[PDB]
């Protein structure tokens, strides 16, 4: 019912000759079931979507809470559509840990992009303090609770889970571990938004995602794709977009 979602978050990594090379196997043998979505960096928005096909969406790595205004080295939702891109990406784990993005913020940027017209994919997840405290629910309900204000349009929202406890630390995320805490935000939507919003809306999993192991988490029962790091960067991508072929 929910459709096939991946989403493959290049980072700070790219130019315009590596970014030729990413589109030149992403031509390839794509299934037609999944929606895929490149996340560029800042400063490609305009060359990726000129040069990725149409059946590709494109999606900045941030942007700012407002239009316009003093904020050297922001970029706004109304710049990521003059680029002719339709996404962005809110919240990853390294906005938040490393450049110090609060939960407030990050539901003001969300609720300002889907205002502009964006599609937004909030990303949320757990420390590993947080996991080894029996915190794990705690936490990614209350960073659910925080962006259900400034959701207005459920439509174009797509959450993507980070392990963070498992991210860069050695420690491995099993498919379990993700499929029950995918189970866990379902209900919580349930719960606290709608059933209709629970069961339509994709949650995708942001851990480490490889041709190798993509098979195991596409069919857990409520992973609805990825966010994926650096295998975005090279062919095996599509064996991951093909997860479920």
């Amino acid at each position: 019912q929910r459709k096939f979602f991946v989403g493959g978050n290049w980072k700070m990594n790219g130019d315009k000759a590596a970014i030729d090379g990413i589109i030149s196997f992403m031509k390839g043998p794509l299934n037609a079931d999944t929606e895929v979505v490149v996340g560029c960096p800042q400063c490609y928005l305009m060359y990726t979507r000129e040069h990725m096909p149409a059946n590709i969406g494109v999606a900045a790595q941030n942007c700012y809470k407002t239009a316009k205004g003093a904020f050297t080295g922001e970029i706004s939702p109304a710049m990521i559509k003059d680029c002719g891109c339709e996404w962005v990406i809110l919240g990853h784990s390294e906005r938040r840990n490393v450049f110090g993005e609060p939960d407030q913020l990050i539901s003001e940027k969300v609720g300002h992009a889907l205002e502009a017209g964006l599609k937004v994919i909030p990303c949320i997840g757990e420390k590993l303090e947080e996991r080894e405290s029996n915190r794990t629910e705690e936490v990614v309900f209350a960073q659910m609770k925080a962006l259900v204000p400034n959701i207005s349009d459920w439509s174009r929202v797509v959450i993507a889970y980070e392990p963070v406890w498992a991210i860069g630390t050695g420690k491995t995320a099993t498919p379990e571990q993700a499929q029950d805490v995918h189970a866990k935000l379902r209900q919580w939507l349930r719960d606290n938004v709608s059933p209709q919003v629970a069961e339509s809306t994709r949650i995708i999993y942001g851990g480490s995602v490889s041709a190798g192991n993509c098979k195991e988490l596409a069919k857990t029962g409520d992973i609805d794709g990825f966010l994926v790091g650096g295998a975005s960067l090279k062919p095996d991508f599509v064996t991951i977009i093909n997860a479920r072929a």
